[PDB]
């Protein structure tokens, strides 16, 4: 695999419209692209 680190990326409400950065506890994180990228 995903983004390193982190539960297993894009998975429930992270899938998209990431919520936050919070939801991704890896590298990738949420931007404007609606997800956490």
């Amino acid at each position: 695999x995903g983004c390193i680190l982190n539960g297993r990326t894009d998975l429930g409400t992270l899938l998209f419209r990431c919520r936050r950065d919070s939801d991704c506890p890896g590298a990738c994180i949420c931007r404007g692209n609606g997800y956490c990228g």
